[PDB]
């Protein structure tokens, strides 16, 4: 017998990171770990993939950090933070 995981589609992004040998992780990676963790969603592969990336937009919670754009292939990771953007410097701003 089989049985999905109480988790909201929003709760299991955010295990996923936790659970994640990265901190940093890219979109399709995160597929790959539900995947294992619960094979449940092999059954069915169209239809959940999509959504994750519906949420991964429109919730400000996660910030995305692409790596240098001198690298090709993967471009894209998730992980948690604020609005970072300009943090970079401190003492500038009261």
């Amino acid at each position: 017998m089989l049985v999905k995981p109480p988790y909201s589609y929003i709760a299991l992004i955010t295990m996923a990171i936790q659970n994640a040998p990265e901190k940093k992780i890219t979109l399709n990676g995160i597929y790959q770990f539900i995947m294992d963790r619960f094979p449940f969603y092999r059954e069915n592969k169209q239809g959940w993939q999509n959504s994750i990336r519906h949420n991964l937009s429109l919730n400000e919670c996660f910030v995305k950090v692409p790596r240098d754009d001198k690298k090709p292939g993967k471009g894209s990771y998730w992980t948690l933070d604020p609005d970072s953007y300009n943090m970079f410097e401190n003492g500038s701003f009261l």
